[PDB]
């Protein structure tokens, strides 16, 4: 009847959930156009490696063309639409597919992150498109609750939109929880121990990754460092038997016994051979030290940036608590 401030913003978030739907499918279009076929005919990566990173993303693109097909066929004449629920309940099943998605990506993100030290690769974002569809699954619960606050009582889609976002959010609540479990195993079975004592019970009993990642020392070793619950990993990605592992640079550091001191920028010292302004060798470093008798250790890291280097500085304090 009277048209509501409302009902516009209602349209809206019907309007800008099939948008999305569009960028999504345009992006990961985008994405093997651009840097899959490419890579292929020049032979960039192997078709294996190239079938491991945009392979699966494939399967997920339909799923995305079924929804905006069906959010576009509803429109009526003049462009509004009546009610999305029923569509969004229909179509949610398909979303099981993200389960085997967002499983294998530790292996795909693993690889890439391996890639970026290869030149002829980084002689040309590729580094960040495999969290696109992540992101979106994680982004529906919002989504469909922009629509629902502007549906009005006597219109069914309130029931059915609550229902669209509590199955979205048990969807995504489990696949976070797999996604942390796989990370976790995925890192600890290529560890590679090469000296002895490196072993520790603790990097056994771990099943959560507080966080990991790539730091270069202040002797511009570059390491990949793994902080599980409790116990600190360093070490240096290297190809042992055709596998990219991760070869222990020193023992384990438990949390417990872990001592963290921030560095203030310049006040790191550097050796070796030697980012390529001085300013930018000396800048985001922490040093995280060890007491262990005659097997003592001490190393300062340097972050990507100041923002990685508190992330890094967060989560050790959060995991010694």
């Amino acid at each position: 009847q009277v048209l509501t401030a409302k009902e516009i913003k209602r349209q809206e978030a019907i309007f800008e959930l099939s948008q999305g739907e569009e960028d999504l499918i345009e992006d990961l279009k985008l994405a093997k156009k651009a840097y899959h076929d490419p890579m292929l005919k020049l032979s960039i990566m192997t078709e294996q490696e190239l079938n491991q990173i945009f392979g699966t993303l494939d399967s997920l693109i339909p799923l995305h063309e079924e929804l905006l097909s069906q959010l576009r066929d509803v429109r009526k004449p003049d462009g509004s639409t009546e009610h999305v629920g029923p569509i969004l309940v229909g179509w949610l099943p398909c979303l099981s597919s993200y389960d085997s998605y967002c499983s294998n990506q530790v292996a795909a993100k693993a690889l890439l992150d391996h890639k970026k030290q290869d030149h002829r690769v980084q002689d040309f974002d590729l580094w960040n498109f495999l969290d696109i569809p992540r992101s979106r699954l994680v982004k529906y619960p919002l989504l469909l609750r922009e629509i629902l606050r502007h549906t009005p009582n006597d219109n069914p889609d309130q029931q059915h939109l609550e229902e669209a976002i509590n199955i979205i959010q048990g969807i995504v609540a489990e696949i976070n929880t797999k996604t942390g479990e796989s990370e976790c195993r995925y890192y600890k079975e290529r560890l590679l121990y090469l000296e002895e004592g490196q072993k520790d019970s603790l990097i056994d009993s771990s099943r959560v990754l507080c966080c990991h990642g790539e730091l270069k020392n202040n002797r511009g070793v570059k390491l990949h460092v793994f902080l599980f619950q409790e116990v600190l990993v360093i070490t240096r990605a290297v190809t042992h038997n055709e596998q990219l592992c991760y070869q222990l640079y020193r023992q384990p550091i438990p949390v417990k016994d872990l001592t963290l001191e921030d560095l203030q920028d310049g006040e790191v010292r550097l050796g070796g051979s030697l980012a390529f302004s001085n300013n930018e060798r000396v800048k985001n470093f922490f040093r995280v030290s060890f007491k262990n008798g005659s097997q003592s250790q001490t190393h300062s890291l340097q972050a990507n940036d100041t923002f990685n280097k508190q992330q890094w500085l967060n989560c050790i304090r959060q995991a010694k608590e």
